[PDB]
Parts: C-alpha cells; structure tokens; sequence
C-alpha cells in the first residue's frame, strides 16, 4: 500500500484536516437552528465521551487492519456489512456535498464585480418584494439581497413550489457540478497524494479568513446582542432530544467517523503513528473552531438584526443556505468587498473539495480493498463513482433541488450513520474484543489504553449511540425548511433511503450465514471469529463462546 | 456451453418461439393506431426483405461464435459496444414488459367471479361517467365498463393529471410485480432450461384461443364493418414515415432482433441447426399469427362500434392497453365468460413470462460472457438483473405510470433499436465481410446463402435500416396517450434515455482505440480485424485495408 509524505504527517498539519465543509457550513446552521448556547453542551460532551473515543478507535482500526471501510472487518465477517453501509452513507454525502461547492464556485463567478450581486436590489432576479436596508415579516424575512441571490439568483426556487415539482436543472449550476467534478476525478485518478497544495492552502486560509470575520463581527455595531444570545443556555431545548440528534451528527460529520474516511486515511499511515496526540489534538482544534465560527455566526446575525430591525431568531433561514447568507452580507462591509469575497469563496472551494476528495476515496479505497479488480482500473472505477454522484446529484441543482439536498443531509445522514457506527462499536468492543483491541494499540504505538477509554469503547459510547437511535427514532419531527411543510410522502423517501443504508447489516449476516457451509456452530464461528484465526473453528476454541470473552471490560 | 434438449429442438416446436406479446398486445394497437389494412403491406415488407434476413443473421451469427450478446463480436471489437447497447434494449424493455404481464395476473384476480368486473357499471371505480349498452363521446369514447376497469379499476389514472404527477405504486400492482419477478426469478435462477411446461404450453394455448377469437368474431353482429376496415389500404397512411417505423419496430419485436435473444439462443444450439428452415417458418408463422390477430381485433372493434354506435377509429384507445378492452368484452358474450376469461388470462401470463425469460436470458448470458465472475454467481446475478428490473419498473405501476410505459415503448425502443441493428448489419456484412459469412453458413450447415440473402445483408437491409432512421429521427412526432400531449421535457427524456443506448457505440470505439496500445494502423487494425486473427496485425495482413474485402458481394 502507498504511504502519506511527511508534509501531510507533521505534527502541524493536522489542523489542515481538522477544517471540512461540515464546521464552516453545517455547524453554523445546525446551531442556529439549535437556538445557539443551547448546542455548546451536548456536542462538546458527544465529543469528549462519544466523538473521540470513535475517533481513536476508527484510526486504530485503520492503522492495524490495513484495509478500506468495508474490509476492515475482516476480524468479524458478520459485520463487513457496516463496512458497505458507511460507504452509501458517504456515497449519500457525495449527493449533496459536490452540490454546495458548485454553489461556492457560482459565488466566485459572482465575485469578479465591482458591484457584488448580493449587495442591494434590482436586479433580474430580485424580485418586487426585496428589501434593502440602506435603501417586512417576522416569520423568516427571506427579503433581503443576499437571500434573494441565493434561492432567485443561484437556485431559482420561486420557480417551484416543492418537492413535488423540482423542476430542471440550471444551465449555470449544471456547468459549475461539471466542473467540480472534474476537478474531482482528475485529482483523484491517480490513488492518493502524498503531498498537494490544495491540502497545504486549507491548513492556513479557513483560520486566517475565520479570524477576519471574528475581527470584523466585534466591530459591527448591533452585534452584541448576537454574542449575547451566543452565550445563553437553554436548557428547555437541552430536555429536548432533537439538539442531541443534531449536536452527535455534526460531531460523526466534523470528525468523519461513520463515512470511512478515518479508516481509509490510516491505511496508508505508518506502523507507529500515535492515534492518541492525533485524536486530542484534531477534537481540541475541531470544538475550538466550531466555538469561533459559531460566534462569528452570532455576530453576523446580530449585525443582521440590527439592520434590518427583525428579531434574531426570524432575522435568516436554519437551512443549508445560511452561510451563503450571513458570510456574503460582511464581505459587503469589510473594505475591498471583491478581494475579501474571493477569498472566501476560494476558501470554501478549497475545503469543499479537500472534504470531497477524502469521502470519494473512503468509497473507492474501501470498494477497491474489497475487489482487487477496481484497484487496477482506478482512473475507470474513480470515473464511475464520480460520474455517478455527478447524475444522482442532478437532483439537487433542480428549481428545487433544496430540498432533496436537505432530506439527504437529514436522513441519508441522519439516524442511519448512528446505527452503523453503534454496530461498529459493538463488533470491535464485544465481538472483537477490548483486550486485542488494546494488545493491537500496544503493540502499534507502544502503550495500553486507559480505562476511561476502555470503558467508552464497551460501555459509554455504545449506551449513548443506541439512546440517540432510539430519540431518533421514536422522537421523529417532520422535515421543514423553514417556511414548507415536507409531504408525508418525502418522509417516507428519507427513512426508505436510511434504511437502505441501516438494513445492509442483516442482509450481509443472512448472506454470511447462507453461504457458510456447516452446521450452525460452525457457521456462527466463521460469522464472530477474524478469517486468519479460522483454523480455530476446527479445533473448536471459539473465544466469543466464553463468559471472560464478553467480560473482557 | 449447454444444449436445448429435443422437446424445444423439435421441428413443430418453434412455433411456441413464434408467439410473443408484441404479436398479441403491441401488433393489436399498433394496427390500430395505423389504420389497419395500410399497415399490413409494410410490415410484410419489412418481413420479407429486412426481418427475415437479419433474423437469419442473427442465428447463424450466435450458432458460428458461440457467445453472448455481446462477446458475439469477437471478430470486430469496434462493434462490442453495440451487443452491450441491445443488451440495455432488452433491459428497457424489461422496465415495461413485466409491467404488462402483471396487469393480467391482476385480471386474473378479476376472473375468479360470477359476475366479471368489466361486464356493466355500478362498482366502486366505475366513474358516474361509465355508460353500459345493456343498460356520449367521438374523440376516443373511454365510458365503456372494459375501458373505466383498466384506467380506474387497474392503473388508477383518474389520480393523475400527467407524466409530471406519477403518484405512488399501487399494492395490487405492487403485489403482481413481486410474484411475477419472483417467478422470473425462480424460473431462470438455473441457467437455461432444455425442458419446460411452460414453453410447452404457449406452443397449443395461444393459437386455441386465436382460434376461438376468430370463431366468436365473425358470428358478432357488426364486426362485417371491421372486416371491412382490415381489408382495406390506405395509402395516404404508406406516404406516411410513421407506418414504416411501427412496421419495423414491430418486426424486430416480434421476431427479437435487436435485443440479444437470438444470438444468445443460437449460442446453445446445435452446430448443424438449420436455421434457414427455422426462420423461414418463424416468419410464415409470425406473419399468419399477426395477420389473424389484426382480423380478430378489427371484428371486436365493429362489434363494439355495433353495440355502442360509435366510429370504428374512435370505439377504443391506441394505447398499450388495447387487448384489455377488446378481449375482454368479447369473452363477456361467449357462453361460460369466467372459463375463457380464466384462460385467456393463463396464456397471456404464459406467453408474458416466456418472453421475459428470454429477454432476461439474453442480458444474463451476454454479460456472464462479458464476465465469467457472473457465469458462477448465477442466482445472485440473476437476482441482481431481475432486482433491478422490478425497482425501475415501480414506475410504470403508479397512478401514472402507463404514461412512462408508453414513453419507454416509444423511445427506449424505438430508433436505439434500428440505430443498433444498423450497425449490426454494417459490422457483419462489411467490416466482416459477406464471404466470411457465407463460409461459417457453409461449413455449419453445408450451403451457401444465395445471392438475395447475401444482397439483403448488405445492400437491402442495411439501407432501409438507414432509412427508418432517418425517417425516425428528421420526421419526429410528439407522442400522446390519444388524449394527453406529452410535455417537451417529456419527449427530451426519451430521446435521452434513447441515446443513452444509442452512443454506446461511439464510446466504446474510443475506448478500445485508447486501450490499444501501438500507433494509428495497429490500433485500427486490433479494433476491426478478430482476436483470433491478431497476428495478421503482425505480418500487416488485414483484408479490410484491401478493396476486395468492402467489394466482396
Ligand atoms: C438496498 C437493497 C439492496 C439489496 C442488495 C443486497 C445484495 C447483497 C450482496 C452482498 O452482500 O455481497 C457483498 C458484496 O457485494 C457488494 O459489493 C455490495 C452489495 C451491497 C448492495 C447494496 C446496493 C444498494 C444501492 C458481500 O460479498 P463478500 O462475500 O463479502 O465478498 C465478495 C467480494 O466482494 C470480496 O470478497
Ligand atoms: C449512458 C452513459 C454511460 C457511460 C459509461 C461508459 C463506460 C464505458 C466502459 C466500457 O466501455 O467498458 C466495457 C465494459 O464495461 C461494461 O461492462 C459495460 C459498460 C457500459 C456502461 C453503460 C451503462 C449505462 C446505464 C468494455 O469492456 P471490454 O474491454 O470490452 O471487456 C472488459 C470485460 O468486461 C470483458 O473483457
Ligand atoms: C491521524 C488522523 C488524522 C485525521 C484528522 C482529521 C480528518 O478529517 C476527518 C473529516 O474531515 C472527514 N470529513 C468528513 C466529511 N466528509 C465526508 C464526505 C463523504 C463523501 C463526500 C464528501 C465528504 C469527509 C471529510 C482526517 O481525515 C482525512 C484524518
Ligand atoms: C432457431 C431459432 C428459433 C427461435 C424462433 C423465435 C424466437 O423468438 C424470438 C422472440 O420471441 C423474442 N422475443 C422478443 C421480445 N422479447 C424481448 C424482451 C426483452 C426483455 C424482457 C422481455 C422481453 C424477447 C422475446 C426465438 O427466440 C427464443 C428463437
Ligand atoms: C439511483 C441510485 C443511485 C439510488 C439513488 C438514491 C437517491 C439519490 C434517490 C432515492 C429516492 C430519490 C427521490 C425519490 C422521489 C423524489 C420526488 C421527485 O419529485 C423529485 C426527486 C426525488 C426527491 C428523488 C431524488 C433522488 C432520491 C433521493
Ligand atoms: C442510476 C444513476 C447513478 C444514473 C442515472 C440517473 C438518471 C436516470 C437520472 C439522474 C437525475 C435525473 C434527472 C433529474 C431531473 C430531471 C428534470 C425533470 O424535469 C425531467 C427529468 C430529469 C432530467 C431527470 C432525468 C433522469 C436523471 C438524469
Ligand atoms: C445518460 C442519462 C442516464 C443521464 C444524462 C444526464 C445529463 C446528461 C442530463 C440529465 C438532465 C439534463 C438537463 C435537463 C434540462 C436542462 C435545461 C435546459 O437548459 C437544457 C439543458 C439541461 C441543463 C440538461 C443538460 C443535460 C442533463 C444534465
Ligand atoms: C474478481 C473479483 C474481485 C470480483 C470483481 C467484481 C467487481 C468488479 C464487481 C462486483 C460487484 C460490482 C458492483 C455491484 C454494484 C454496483 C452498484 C451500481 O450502482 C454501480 C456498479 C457497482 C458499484 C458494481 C461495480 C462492479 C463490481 C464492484
Ligand atoms: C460529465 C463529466 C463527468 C465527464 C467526464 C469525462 C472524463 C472522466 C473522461 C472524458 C475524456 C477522458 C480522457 C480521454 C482520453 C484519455 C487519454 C488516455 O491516454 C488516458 C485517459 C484519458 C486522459 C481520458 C481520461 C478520462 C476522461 C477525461
Ligand atoms: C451504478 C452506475 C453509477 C454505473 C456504474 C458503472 C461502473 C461501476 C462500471 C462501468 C464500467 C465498469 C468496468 C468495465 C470493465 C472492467 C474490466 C474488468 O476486467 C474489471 C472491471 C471493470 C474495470 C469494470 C468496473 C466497473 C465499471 C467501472
Ligand atoms: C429480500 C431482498 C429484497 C433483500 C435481501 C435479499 C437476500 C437476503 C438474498 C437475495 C439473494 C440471496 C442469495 C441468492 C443465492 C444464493 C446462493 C446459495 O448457494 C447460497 C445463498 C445465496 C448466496 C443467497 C443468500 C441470500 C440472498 C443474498
Ligand atoms: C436508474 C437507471 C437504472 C436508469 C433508469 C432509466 C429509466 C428507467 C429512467 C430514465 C429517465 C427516467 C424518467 C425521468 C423523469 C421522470 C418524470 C417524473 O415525473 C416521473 C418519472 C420519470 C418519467 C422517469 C421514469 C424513469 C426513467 C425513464
Ligand atoms: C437504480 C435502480 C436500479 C434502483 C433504485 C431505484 C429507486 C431509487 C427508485 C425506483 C422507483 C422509485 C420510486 C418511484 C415512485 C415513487 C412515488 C413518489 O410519489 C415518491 C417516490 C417513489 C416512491 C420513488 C422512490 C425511488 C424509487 C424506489
Ligand atoms: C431500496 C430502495 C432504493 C427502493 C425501494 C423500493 C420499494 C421497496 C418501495 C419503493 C416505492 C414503495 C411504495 C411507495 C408507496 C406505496 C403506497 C402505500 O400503499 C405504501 C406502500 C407502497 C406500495 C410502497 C411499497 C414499497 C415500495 C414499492
Ligand atoms: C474478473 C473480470 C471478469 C471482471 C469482473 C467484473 C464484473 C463482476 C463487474 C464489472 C462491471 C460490473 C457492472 C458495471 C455496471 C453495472 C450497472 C449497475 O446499474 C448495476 C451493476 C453492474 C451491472 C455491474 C455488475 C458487476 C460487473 C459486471
Ligand atoms: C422483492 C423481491 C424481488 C425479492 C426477491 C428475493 C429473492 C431473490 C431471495 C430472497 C430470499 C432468498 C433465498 C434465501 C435462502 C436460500 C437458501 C440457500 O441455500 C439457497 C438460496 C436461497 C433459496 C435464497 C434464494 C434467493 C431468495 C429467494
Ligand atoms: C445497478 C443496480 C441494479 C445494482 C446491481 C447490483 C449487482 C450488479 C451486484 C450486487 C452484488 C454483486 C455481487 C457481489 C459479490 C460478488 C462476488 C465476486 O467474487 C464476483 C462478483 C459478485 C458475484 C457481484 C456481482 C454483481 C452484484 C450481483
Ligand atoms: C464524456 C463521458 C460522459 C462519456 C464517454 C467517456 C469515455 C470516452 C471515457 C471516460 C473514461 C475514459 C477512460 C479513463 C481512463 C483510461 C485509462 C487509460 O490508460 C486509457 C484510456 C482510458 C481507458 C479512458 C478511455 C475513455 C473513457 C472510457
């Protein structure tokens, strides 16, 4: 297997993969629709006792069994239909994810004006009811230049009233996804990058741009109240489940844990990296920026609020629009509005297709390990999954292409990735085993794993996956976006493609079942025992068979 | 390879490979649609001239290479990706040809009753609109009992505005699909079969009931004026492009070119099968079979203008469920409807299976020839094709489905078909030549084709083909359900979904010119002469480079 250059192993460039679309894009909007303060607590607590735990144990995984998403399990066969699953489930991001970068690159066609488009109104697409406050609801107040840009001027919703009717897709954004997915295939055709600018320049631009907009938002006058609604708790919406549903999927989408990314990146990494420092380091600098963006947010919105005279809370949408909103409209006050705007929007393409290229090569590693045919034809298997990601995300530049991008970040990435890491935490921490998998950690990097991270791995993190499975489940809420009631119908679309991803696990178990030869020990000891220690089958010393195996602890 | 064993060997027994369900539901409406009369003389043109010939070729061509449908142009690797493309055909047609089996069976639960549903109005479905002549329109007169059964009764149109608004699946209709792709399934899971009952009895069945149709229809009061209306030629109709294009369309489906059944039948015959004796009777039967049924079809259709005193033209739709209504009624005045009804039911069930499983049979064992993994993995594979297929037929079992079952039969099988048989002919008769040809008829069979097959291969069929292409593609018409015009993004998307077939051939002439390896001559010379022969490539030995090869006749 290839192994990563030493410029993207340095101990200073793992903040260049802390940064990703999902905490510049994601987390701000999550936590706006969260209410804001309210959100700080659970994710930081699914990241100290959840996040990090999956982290370190994905990357030890990765590390030792130096296999794909799928393969890895090649300790506990019954189980490789995770692997799969989390390969649709990033499948399903490459659905939505090319889509909001094209949407960037639109931007950065709009960013080489003197005039930016987002500034005031009168324009084509600014409709009759736009409202410019230099020059009207406490619903949502969608009049502003920067929202009529973005759903008239890029998505063209007013030419669709739903789901129902999406429409065609845009002649501008088909051009852009064409681009980006060219981009996509041609820096990915030839296996992985050892070293590469495009990993270098989101190591230093997301944080410099990130500190900008700090400086710019405790200047703007108005903006205190943001930062006061920033930093208040409420804790009717912490007794709420869905804040923890949502604060666990923005933690498994910063981190990557559930998409096969982390797996596939330790492939390729040395027999002595140390997991540990790594996690530490990538959790610490993950919540510091998510903290600072989420003040920026506030700050933005407060500026916002002021303005226009409308609530905070009804000042701008919670959909995945909202940096397309807030981030623009502060450009516009910064001086030289058209170099800060291409920055930024460079910025974004940037991490938009770092994030892309690390959850395509999860998929291809992974379905490559798992055929060795694909391994060879790379330029022919990396065309294939593009291509087909490109088609099946022809959906989401539609008039209302919107909404099924939002149903696939809410459900194709919602109840189905926390099913599948909870299976994963199950088979490594009761079928595999905490003890091997401490001896693999010990025997990697030279020292055993305390018994807080023990006792997460058995008992913490599988308890807390299935009591959010179980909220998500039970305490379901229909999809909105914000103003449009989703059909009954759709939701049955969204759970249908979760389950397509949840149900992969006992279809595999049914298969390794049937097609296991034998009686049924010997078919459930080929099914829990790794394939390298089948020869135990034979002399029927089974140790998942034994109380001290499942009281490992 | 396997063998056919002697029951489906045997000289009376082509005629059960003479029956499909083009000559007993699409050559019904599609005369229909034409008049009737004026559309007799094309198509025997075609049978004469073009069917009949490249059927043979077809044959001789599957019974020399002893491949797929695809592998079969082992002797020219620039025309492979036309065996794929007819294999995506065969495909399509499985997106709608299972749906049509299924509507019987769903007919077959109306035909356990005393009192048949599609006899009088006052049931559930029956609109106030429904009007009984035991007990209103010129433009198609859709009222009648036989017709509101299958629109509201069936398919559920009446909760559906257009194509844009398919709606949900109904589980009746979901029902049938799943037991007819579960037949399919469990009938083609172990490869093919030398012996069945069920091509046994669609050898007896169908032509019994011709017969009784035709009995029943020239003793129906008024059906003298549909005699009449068959017999007589309209030759403003011939002037027409459109006539000559459901001819041929017709042909192919009847007889199967273009779809990979052929070749892949021949594959697994015998290496002294006359086939010349064989498709001579195939067509005289085809012919007498199509010629017998239009007669039975324009008796109901005077019948039913007798009884409900409307225009023979606009007495029925002319649409894909045509043999819904006329059948049916006509059972309704035979003594013992339930009897007939029941029998009439289990032969259109036969005969629509039999059909799928050698259109299913045709995708399968050209692309286990393509791939040997598949040839193993044969109840998986098969599963996966049959799978596939019933998923995205879903759609043409909504509320408005028949409207993309419509699209599919128009497009998707339309001018991909002829394009696809174009090319054929171009790459047999010239790229490998009409002597080569002649040579592998030769020493298979022990004569040589005389000079009107040898002139048809590659002067006659190969320019009416051309023709039909032409005449498909410049003179275009909207399609309509007969009362509802198809939006133009309608008629985009089944010239897509047409292309998408279609220009498998140019991409596949790429693709084997970039995989070689050598200059412009080598590749040229591996992409049109055999693989066998490849080492002519060495010495510079290639007879297309010659003029005697493209002037052989
Ligand atoms: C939404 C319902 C789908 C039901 C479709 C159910 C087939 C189940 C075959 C199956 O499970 O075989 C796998 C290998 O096959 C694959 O690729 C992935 C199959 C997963 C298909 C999901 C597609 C979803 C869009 C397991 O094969 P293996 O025995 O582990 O290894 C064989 C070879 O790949 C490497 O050894
Ligand atoms: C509507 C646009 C599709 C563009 C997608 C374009 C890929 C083109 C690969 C290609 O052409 O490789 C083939 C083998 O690949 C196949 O299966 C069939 C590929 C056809 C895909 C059509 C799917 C349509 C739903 C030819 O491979 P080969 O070199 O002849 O033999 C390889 C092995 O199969 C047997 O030797
Ligand atoms: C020693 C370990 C170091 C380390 C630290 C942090 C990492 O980041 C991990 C995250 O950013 C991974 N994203 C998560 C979101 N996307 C998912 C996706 C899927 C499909 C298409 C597009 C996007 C994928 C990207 C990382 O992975 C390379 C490695
Ligand atoms: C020596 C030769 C004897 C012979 C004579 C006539 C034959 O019939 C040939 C035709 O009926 C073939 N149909 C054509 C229509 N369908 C297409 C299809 C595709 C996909 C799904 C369902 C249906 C496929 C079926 C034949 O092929 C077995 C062999
Ligand atoms: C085709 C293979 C790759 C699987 C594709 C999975 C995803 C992309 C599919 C599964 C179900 C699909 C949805 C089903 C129905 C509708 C409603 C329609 O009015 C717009 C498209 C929309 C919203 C589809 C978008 C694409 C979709 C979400
Ligand atoms: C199976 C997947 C991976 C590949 C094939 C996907 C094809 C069949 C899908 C993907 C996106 C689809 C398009 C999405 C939206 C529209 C706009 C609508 O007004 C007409 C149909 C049209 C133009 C669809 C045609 C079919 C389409 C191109
Ligand atoms: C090969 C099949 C399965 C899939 C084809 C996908 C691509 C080629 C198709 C699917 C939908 C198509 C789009 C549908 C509608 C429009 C709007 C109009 O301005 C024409 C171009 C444009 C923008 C089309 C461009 C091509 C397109 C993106
Ligand atoms: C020789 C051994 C390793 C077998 C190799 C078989 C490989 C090449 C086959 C078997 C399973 C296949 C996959 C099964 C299903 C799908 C989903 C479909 O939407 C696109 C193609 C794709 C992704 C196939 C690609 C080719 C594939 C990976
Ligand atoms: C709509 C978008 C997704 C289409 C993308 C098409 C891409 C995948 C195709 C189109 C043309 C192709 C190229 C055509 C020819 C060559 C030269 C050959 O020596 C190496 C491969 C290479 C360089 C191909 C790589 C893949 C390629 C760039
Ligand atoms: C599911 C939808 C998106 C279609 C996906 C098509 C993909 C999976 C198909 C199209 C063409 C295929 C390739 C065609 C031929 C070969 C050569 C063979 O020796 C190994 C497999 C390989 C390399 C195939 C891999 C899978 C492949 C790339
Ligand atoms: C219910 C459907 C839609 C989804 C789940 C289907 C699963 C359970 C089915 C579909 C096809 C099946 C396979 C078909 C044939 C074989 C070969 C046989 O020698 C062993 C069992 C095995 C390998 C089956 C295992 C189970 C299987 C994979
Ligand atoms: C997914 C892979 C297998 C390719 C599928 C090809 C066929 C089945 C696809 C290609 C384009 C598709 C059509 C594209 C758009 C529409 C309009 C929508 O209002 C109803 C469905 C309908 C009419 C689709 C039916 C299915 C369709 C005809
Ligand atoms: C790629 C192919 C072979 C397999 C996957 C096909 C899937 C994605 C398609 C095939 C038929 C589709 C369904 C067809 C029609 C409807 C009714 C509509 O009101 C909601 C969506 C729904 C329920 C679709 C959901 C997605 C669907 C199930
Ligand atoms: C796995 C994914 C990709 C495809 C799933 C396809 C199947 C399982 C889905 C697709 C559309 C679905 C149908 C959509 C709507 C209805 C109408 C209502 O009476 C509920 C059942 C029924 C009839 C569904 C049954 C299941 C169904 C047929
Ligand atoms: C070892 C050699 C022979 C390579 C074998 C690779 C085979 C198993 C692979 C390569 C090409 C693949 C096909 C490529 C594309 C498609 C279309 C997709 O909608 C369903 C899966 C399907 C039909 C794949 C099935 C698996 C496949 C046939
Ligand atoms: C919705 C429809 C299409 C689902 C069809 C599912 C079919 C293909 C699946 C479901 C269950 C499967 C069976 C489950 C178990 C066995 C026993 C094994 O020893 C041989 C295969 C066999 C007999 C499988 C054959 C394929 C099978 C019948
Ligand atoms: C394109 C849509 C309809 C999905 C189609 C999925 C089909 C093509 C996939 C699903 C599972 C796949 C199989 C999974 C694993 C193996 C074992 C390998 O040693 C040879 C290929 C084989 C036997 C694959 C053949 C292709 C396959 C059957
Ligand atoms: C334009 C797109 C959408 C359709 C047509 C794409 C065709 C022309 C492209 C797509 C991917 C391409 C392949 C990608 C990579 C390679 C490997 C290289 O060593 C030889 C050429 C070869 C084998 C290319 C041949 C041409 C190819 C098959």
């Amino acid at each position: 297997r290839e192994t990563w250059g030493k410029k993207i192993d340095f101990l200073l460039s793992v903040v260049g993969f802390a940064v990703d679309l999902a905490n510049v894009w994601r987390f701000p909007y999550l936590c706006y629709k969260n209410g804001g303060g309210a959100f700080l607590i659970p994710y930081t607590l699914f990241l100290i006792i959840a996040g990090m735990p999956l982290f370190y144990m994905e990357l030890a995984l990765g590390q030792y069994n130096r296999e794909g998403a799928a393969t890895v399990w090649k300790i506990c066969p019954f189980f490789k239909g995770v692997g799969y699953a989390v390969i649709l489930i990033a499948l399903y991001v490459g659905f939505y994810y090319n889509v909001i970068i094209a949407w960037s690159l639109y931007y950065l066609f709009s960013s080489f004006t003197l005039n930016l488009p987002w500034t005031d109104c009168g324009h084509t697409w600014n409709s009759p009811n736009c409202t410019d406050p230099k020059l009207t609801k406490y619903s949502k107040y969608k009049f502003t230049p920067a929202a009529e840009f973005y759903e008239r001027g890029v998505l063209h919703l007013h030419e669709s009233s739903g789901i129902h009717d999406i429409g065609l897709p845009q002649w501008q954004l088909l051009l852009c996804l064409m681009v980006v997915v060219i981009v996509l295939y041609f820096s990915l055709w030839k296996g992985v990058k050892t070293s590469g600018k495009v990993v270098w320049i989101t190591a230093t631009l997301p944080y410099f741009v990130l500190f900008v907009l700090l400086v710019h938002g405790v200047t703007l006058p108005g903006a205190s109240n943001g930062i006061n609604a920033y930093l208040h708790i409420d804790f009717y919406r912490l007794k709420e489940a869905t804040v923890w549903i949502d604060a666990a999927t923005q933690i498994f989408f910063s981190l990557g844990a559930g998409f096969g990314v982390l797996i596939a990146f330790a492939s390729y990494n040395k027999f002595d990296n140390n997991c540990y420092r790594d996690a530490l380091l990538t959790s610490s600098i993950n919540c510091i920026t998510s903290f600072v963006s989420g003040f920026a947010i506030f700050s933005i919105l407060g500026y916002m609020a002021h303005e226009h005279k409308v609530n905070i809370e009804d000042v701008a949408t919670e959909g995945a629009g909202l940096v397309f909103i807030l981030y623009p409209e502060a450009i516009s006050t910064l001086s030289g509005s058209t170099f800060w705007a291409v920055v930024f929007f460079v910025m974004l393409l940037a991490l938009g297709l770092d994030s892309s290229m690390g959850g395509m090569e999860a998929v291809i590693t992974g379905l490559a390990d798992d055929f060795q045919v694909l391994k060879r034809h790379r330029k022919l298997f990396t065309f294939g999954v593009t291509f087909s990601t490109f088609l099946l995300a022809l959906f989401c530049i539609t008039k209302g292409g919107i909404y099924v991008l939002t149903l696939l970040d809410t459900f194709a990435a919602g109840t189905s990735i926390l099913f599948a890491v909870l299976m994963e935490a199950i088979g490594v921490s009761w079928f595999y085993g905490v003890d091997r998998f401490s001896n693999d950690i010990q025997q990697m990097m030279g020292f055993r794993p305390g018994l807080y991270w023990r006792l997460c791995w058995k008992f913490v993190s599988p308890a807390f996956l299935l009591f959010v499975v179980v909220v998500s489940i039970i305490n379901f809420k229909p999809l909105t976006y914000d103003d449009y009631i989703f059909p009954p119908w759709a939701n049955w679309v969204g759970w249908g493609i979760a389950l397509s991803s949840m149900v992969l696990v006992p279809i595999y178990v049914i298969y390794k079942f049937l097609s296991t030869q034998g009686s049924l020990w010997e078919r459930l000891a080929y099914g829990i025992t790794p394939e390298n220690e089948h020869h135990l089958v034979a002399q029927r010393d089974i140790r998942q068979f034994q109380l001290q195996h499942w009281l490992a602890i």
